[PDB]
């Protein structure tokens, strides 16, 4: 019977990881990379979280089946971490799930089961496992224009125009934050009026917020999901814990449905646990219950923030550099963009012949759609990519 | 949008949790003399060598880490382990591994259909109605010798065709606790072999029935007979760790081929429902295994579990016996597993639990873990005066 199983594509990545470890060559660099990495090229695990496994450890009496929904400890918190004192409880639904990944995979089940004509729109470009989701829902996706591959910043008005196309009911789905791949990222002023063309078209808003604390902080970077939150009655919310954590094999993410009514949020948070249940029964408590820890335990709090903070600061620090070095190359501040993006992406913009150019003649191995992790550079690489990219001609 | 969310169904196991001289019969948790389910010892180091080793969270494996795979294949296959013809994925606990096996199988046959024994897990078939598989029951249970009716459950499974898929429960039947011998198992091959039927098997319960290689020598009749076998397992129970979510589905081929297909669908399938599969439970779980000192302590305490349990039974089912000379009562002491039905009648079942505070499935399934020696006579008085 398994053998009628049509051939599945491999993951690419693993296919990028090959394509590097081939090279011969002894100043090979990699900015292909999905994850953060210090100046030793490592993923660390965080001090606070090592603390909290630590402390797990020694206060865990037992295994047995836990929340199905996930724990009171970690939906309260992350709900808090998220909307602020924003938090309405009353009105808000809440799933813990399998990552982040996980969080949207359940969102889209949720709002086929409250509508089966559901459209979903996207930025272009996004997350490719967004599209990945949906094709295999077999949800019919639609496009609305994002970034400007001239200026490398946000088209804003075609994205205006793109979404004012939006049906009521339909949904479209925004990036909270350090909008991956692209690192191009809208301003409070442009949410304002995303909102308002959300409230016109009556379009359900699902915001996927996996790098908080990885922009501008944690609090500035949940500025956009708040404002949606206040203006638009029902919000879907996708949260990820694995790298502003950095427990990413853990898998730990959270669904949070915002809405208009209590009478609403028993239904929404009934059809949620019944999705949980469906798919695997409860979900992974170890991540989860790392996270509770830290944000609960003001001390192990305290030092998650300052780490996550110095993190994001050496990041921009990177992005300063580059943009520095690439202006004295450049004779004009042409890339000032690297400066302005947020988040541990960006998109250079140049065409795949410019970036199969860089690897041939720089060594540098970066993904196809020319998008970097910043988190990959340092004092030494920097200006090497700086005379790659002006070499090549981008 | 939201406001159209129509109420669904609720795990009544998990309700009966939740509404709980209380006596709690219900979820399938081991329980210890105290009523807690402790971390086992292997377990509780495994952790603390893992805390002191692990320098990194970065993703790792899709379809989970080489060393839980292989373990995993060793532990329920044996040496009938033919890497070359299986293949392996890390799923959410042994639930995502029947969900993604239900999953696979939809993909290559879209037209199948689904045996399940009367009774069965109740989640069996929610998740089947979840997505729209057609299911089809074979019996079982047999009422009055609370054994199996395994001429019925042949003639049933005798109706089977190609594509269709069987779903037997590896050792310890939930939620009867009768289970098949090996004679039974290599006449069950037998009709599988000529109706062409993709057997799913589900092992949640390995070593809780007569021990660990035993439980699962029916799994490794099916393998050595059948080319193409499904096996969807959980170290929830036999590792004690429920709550970290760890399990996985081996795929058994005729082939190299398909088992490259069958691998590639299962990655993409884990890719699309939640990226990659929790990492804490798995690793626990092979380290115990892979640690000849670890995994020593683990079978013994796993043995001593066993072996008590089936002390109760047989403490249960003399209780009984001498409270009415009955010996009716007998089936009690040859079921084997966690779980046990005492085939009293549904009213039998809501009149005790509202007063005598024994809290059993609606079904009268009673985990034999929750009895100890001064709470059995007061279940076995219930029982006697209740009548069945
Ligand atoms: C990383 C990421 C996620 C979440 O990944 P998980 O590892 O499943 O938590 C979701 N969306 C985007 C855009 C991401 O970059
Ligand atoms: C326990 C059990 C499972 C698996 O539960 P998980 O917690 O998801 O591992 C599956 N089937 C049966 C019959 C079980 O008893
Ligand atoms: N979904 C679920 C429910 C219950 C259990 C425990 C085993 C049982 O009670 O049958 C496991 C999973």
């Amino acid at each position: 019977m398994l053998g009628n199983l049509k051939p599945q594509a491999p993951d690419k990545i693993l296919a990028l990881m090959g394509e590097f470890r081939a090279d011969p060559r002894q100043g090979k660099i990699d900015l292909g990379v999905g994850v953060y990495k210090d100046a030793t090229g490592h993923t660390p695990i965080m001090r606070a979280v090592h603390a909290a496994e630590q402390r797990m450890l020694e206060t865990e009496t037992t295994k047995t089946y836990a929340g199905l929904s996930g724990e009171p400890e970690f939906q309260k918190a992350m709900g808090e971490l998220i909307l602020g004192d924003g938090l309405k409880s009353e009105t808000t639904a809440t799933l813990a799930t399998v990552g982040g990944t996980g969080a949207l995979r359940q969102a889209l089940e949720l709002a086929r089961m409250a509508n089966p004509d559901l459209r979903v729109f996207v930025s272009d470009p996004t997350w490719p496992n967004h599209v990945s989701i949906m094709n295999f829902m077999g949800l019919p996706v639609q496009t609305y224009r994002y970034f400007d591959a001239e200026t490398r910043g946000v088209d804003f008005e075609g994205m205006k125009a793109d979404l004012a196309a939006a049906k009521k009911g339909d949904m479209v789905l925004l990036h909270g934050c350090c909008h991956n791949p692209t690192g191009a990222n809208l301003t409070l002023d442009q949410w304002a009026e995303i909102a308002s063309i959300l409230e016109k078209t009556g379009a359900l808003p699902l915001i996927d917020l996996a790098y908080q604390g990885f922009g501008d902080g944690l609090e500035e970077d949940a500025a956009g999901t708040r404002l949606i939150a206040s203006r638009i009655p029902e919000v879907l919310i996708a949260a990820s814990c694995s790298k502003n954590f950095g427990i990413y094999r853990e898998r730990t993410g959270c669904l949070l449905a915002l809405c208009a009514d209590a009478a609403t949020r028993e239904l929404a948070q009934g059809a949620m646990a019944f999705l949980n249940r469906q798919t695997y029964s409860f979900p992974p408590f170890h991540g989860a219950k790392i996270v509770s820890t830290v944000l609960t335990t003001p001390e192990l709090r305290a030092d998650w923030m300052a780490e996550l903070e110095a993190v994001r600061s050496g990041m921009l620090r990177l992005r300063e550099q580059l943009a520095g070095e690439l202006r004295d190359l450049s004779g004009s501040d042409r890339f000032g963009f690297v400066a302005e993006h947020r988040g541990m992406f960006s998109r250079l913009g140049a065409t795949p012949e410019q970036v199969k150019r860089i690897k041939e003649e720089f060594g540098i191995y970066m993904v196809g759609d020319s998008r970097i992790n910043i988190a990959g550079l340092n004092d030494n690489t920097i200006p090497i990519l700086a005379r790659a990219i002006i070499e090549v001609g981008v």
